[PDB]
C-alpha cells in the first residue's frame, strides 16, 4: 500500500 488509512 504505502500510504495508511483508517476508513
Amino acid at each position: 500500500x504505502x500510504a495508511x488509512g483508517y476508513x
